[PDB]
């Protein structure tokens, strides 16, 4: 054809992007990567999203693992595969040994397997083909020049056979070599990488693309999740910044803070809280939460610091019922430690819950938290994707942040992830009188006008009361003030 | 020949000045590379150009690409080489392995398939020839040793056949050895590295020239990016000091501002609005990219923090309409994310918006929006890239910075790339009795004369009203000054 390349798309949440639309058709696909890295799940959901979504055929070959057990490990993302065979959508071409012997099994081997494939395809008339693990047919006692041959024997007659195709190999060390005998990197055309790097004791997913030939494609590492419905990738590095943005206003729960922003925030308008530990980032996030209920909006809560009862508790004593506001079924609370999983776990998870229960606002308290060990970039990644999600969403978020010390934060992120929100709250405490007092001010707010004052508050039954700022001091942000004024009254 | 090695044109972009020219004439160029970097590309496009700049024919002799392949991957760039084999200016030569069986037929191996292309060549009448992955010819059962000799022996046979050679090879490790058998680097003439270094979950091309047997040649890495018109290279070094400059003058959109510069802009200027996060930068960035559309100019606006929409948003609430613009073609929008794209390619984007649209004025919002998880020098040479670039084309940009610090901040840019701008405009709050308030400063002008003082700013509806300073006062860079009665 006198038309460049084309794709077929795959299903698996992400790679289509991270591929440009798919799988180069009429080509096949090299998918390495350690063990334990998914790389038959790959082929599986591969053949699979095909049957379901396109009613594209897909043959099955493995050198491995006895059918049986593939079917039944389908079962854990609740894949009937068992059935799409029975119907002939699929069919799975055992090709592995047998558990008795036989010698000299590699001149015939390739040559005889290859017309029983052909045979395969062309029976069921398929159109996607995965050959799962092709390294463990040179595993006999070959070295790199056969090995290297053999493929180009089966990645080419498969082409002549015209069908889409995915083979999965293995490899020994993480960012070692990219297949075993570092000669099918070549010998392909597509040569796509699964990781699970260790770094620290949290294994990471990434997968890559080495290259598609004649096309176009996402280049690197992207993360990716093995979950109920199979491989989910983030295309992070491709989310578009078209974002919607409205001119509506909403309520943060505190009215004199709602006078601050120039009358409330925005729905589309991610906002961050940010003070030395018990300035009251928590208070803000509660009556946030809570005023979302109170107009018949659903709002999860995310908490990675305090418990689900405790989150309860000091919460009651602000007033407020978390309580009936679960029972409603318009307040939603997860609560789970950072170090249960790595920032890439999380931002699907949290993914997650907002497309169950839809929420109309959002509240993480404590970025502060995720940012605990993971690298500043692999955080400030999770940030934009949490972020860039919940915005092109239409949802507003909340978000909470605490200073590693208290009094003096000579930045207003600690990891500078500012300019990544849209409005900025800062609570810090004020050695007046050898008493610490609360204060709080509205940084800034991309589209209102806010207020420039630095006003002191207390917190009580009611929650926050935000009353006067310190006009008659000097050095407020130093969190030590000083007081002015040397007039008071006399005489002419 | 009595005089210097006379060098071939590759046209490949940017090569041709890492190379000094092109390459070694009726020489052979060695380049090497892991899989997917590009080195067919590279051998294709050469032979590619020679083809339609020169009429210099082309053999590309092919060991495991299909000839079929070879030209539909060719298709991802928008070339016939189907056509260009009919009109018979260039020559794809099947040399790869029986998709069947068979092993007593390449028992006269190198010599045998010598003849084959030295027939070809006399009859094209080809001028340069690329063989795609030598490598996968002794793949099949050597040691270093016979390759030195087999290679020392094709090469040279297409020495005397004054035939201008690029053959292919593939390597395993990035910065390991040049070849696989560490042998064809000291065959070859000529010798060119193309490595895919990832550092950093993010890949990045880089070429290399490591040798050329004759002349002088750029040393060192060079990035590159692979796009629908191939090989495009950046020599960021071979980009001199001679941009034309003037004393002709623009506005930034704010009279006041103007006259604190002393009456506008210069045009031919790299500006700078670094400051605290929300000091208002992007106010003053909506500004100078309106004032040009006022004057039927052309300005582009590049974003990396707020959505295309967003802006439009904050425009509209700052007077100024950004719809408007559009439309007259007089302001064109950008947005992506630093991290949509790497350094090397969103240089690349720049130039190519510009060239489509030809501004007079480019908007940069957030410098300090790519320097994002890049290394500091890495982000240095991206500046230089965009800054360099807008000079020599005439252009006035406008960039903008966030400290990473709030009131305090003990330098204008934390990466240190004041010393790049020319005009840094200055943003930054002052604590005035329990409030924040604005404060607007140009710290220096290369050309111009300039206010020297700090001047309050507040912004409303209408914009940017910069008032007067804080004469009875101290410490008003210390964020939090000391009013002295
Ligand atoms: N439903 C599931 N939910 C979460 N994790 C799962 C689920 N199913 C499998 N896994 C995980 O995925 C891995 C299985 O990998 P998979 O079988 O897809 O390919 P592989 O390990 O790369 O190669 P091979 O098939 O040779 O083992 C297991 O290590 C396991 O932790
Ligand atoms: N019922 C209450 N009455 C008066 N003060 C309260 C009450 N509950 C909490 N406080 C005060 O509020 C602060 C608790 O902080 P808060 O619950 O708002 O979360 P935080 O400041 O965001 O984060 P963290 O406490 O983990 O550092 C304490 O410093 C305490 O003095
Ligand atoms: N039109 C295109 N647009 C964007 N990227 C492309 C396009 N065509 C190819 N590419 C990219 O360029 C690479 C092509 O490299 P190429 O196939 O030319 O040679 P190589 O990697 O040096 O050697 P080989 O692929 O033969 O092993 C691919 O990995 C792919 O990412
Ligand atoms: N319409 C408006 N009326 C009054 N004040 C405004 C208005 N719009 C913005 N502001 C003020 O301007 C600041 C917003 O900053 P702006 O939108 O100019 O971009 P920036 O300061 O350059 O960058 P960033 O938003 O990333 O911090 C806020 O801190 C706010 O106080
Ligand atoms: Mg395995
Ligand atoms: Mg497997
Ligand atoms: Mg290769
Ligand atoms: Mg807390
Ligand atoms: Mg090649
Ligand atoms: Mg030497
Ligand atoms: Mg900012
Ligand atoms: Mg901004």
């Amino acid at each position: 054809e006198h038309q460049a390349i084309a794709k077929m798309r795959t299903m698996i949440e992400g790679f289509d992007d991270i591929s440009h639309g798919g799988l180069p058709i009429g080509r096949s696909t090299l998918v390495s990567g350690t063990s334990g890295t998914g790389k038959t799940l790959f082929s599986i959901q591969f053949l699979y999203n095909g049957i379901i979504e396109f009613d594209e055929p897909g043959v099955f070959v493995t050198f491995e693992e006895t059918p049986q057990d593939i079917i039944k490990n389908a079962r854990s993302f609740g894949w009937d595969l068992a059935k799409l065979v029975d119907e002939g959508k699929l069919f799975i071409l055992d090709a592995s040994p047998d558990p008795e012997g036989q010698e000299v099994v590699g001149g015939f081997d390739l040559s005889a397997l290859i017309e029983r494939i052909n045979y395969a395809i062309q029976k069921y008339r398929a159109r996607r083909v995965s050959i799962d693990s092709v390294t463990s047919v040179f595993q006999q006692y070959d070295a790199s020049s056969v090995v290297r041959r053999e493929l180009f024997r089966l990645v080419a007659r498969l082409k002549q056979i015209g069908a889409t195709t995915v083979m999965t190999t293995e490899r020994i060390e993480e960012y070692g070599p990219i297949a075993r005998y570092g000669v099918e990197e070549f010998v392909s055309d597509n040569v796509v990488i699964l990781r699970n790097v260790l770094e620290g004791e949290r294994r990471r997913r990434t997968l890559e693309i080495l290259k598609l030939r004649g096309t176009s494609h996402m280049k690197g590492e992207y993360p990716f999740t093995i979950t109920d419905h199979g491989i989910n990738i983030f295309p992070l590095g491709a989310m578009r910044l078209t974002q919607r943005s409205s001119n509506v206003r909403v309520s943060s729960g505190v009215v004199r803070l709602d006078e601050m922003c120039g009358g409330g925030f925005f729905k589309d308008s991610i906002i961050l809280a940010t003070g030395a530990t018990g300035t009251g980032k928590t208070l803000l996030v509660s009556r946030f939460v809570e005023n979302a209920c109170a107009n018949k909006e659903r709002a999860i809560l995310f908490a990675y610091e305090e418990s689900r009862a405790q989150l309860l508790r000091n919460a009651y004593s602000w007033g407020m019922d978390f309580e009936e506001m679960e029972r409603q079924n318009l307040l939603k609370i997860v609560c789970a430690y950072p170090e249960s999983a790595g920032l890439e776990d999380h931002l699907q998870i949290i993914k997650s819950e907002i497309n169950d229960f839809k929420p109309a606002r959002i509240a993480i308290d404590s970025l502060s938290a995720l940012a605990r060990g993971v690298s500043n970039n692999a955080f400030r990644q999770f940030v934009i994707g949490v972020t860039g999600y919940a915005k092109q969403e239409e949802i507003t978020g909340l978000f909470t942040n605490t200073s590693d010390q208290f009094m003096g934060a000579h930045s207003i992120t600690d990891s500078h992830i500012a300019t990544i929100t849209d409005t900025i709250i800062l609570l810090q405490y004020v050695e007046i009188r050898g008493e610490m007092s609360r204060a709080i001010n509205v940084f800034k707010m991309r589209g209102s006008w806010h207020d420039k004052a630095i006003r002191e508050f207390m917190i009580s039954d009611k929650g926050p009361d935000i009353k006067d700022s310190f006009r008659n001091f000097e050095r407020i942000i130093s969190g030590s003030p000083t007081r002015i004024t040397v007039d008071e009254k006399s005489e002419l």
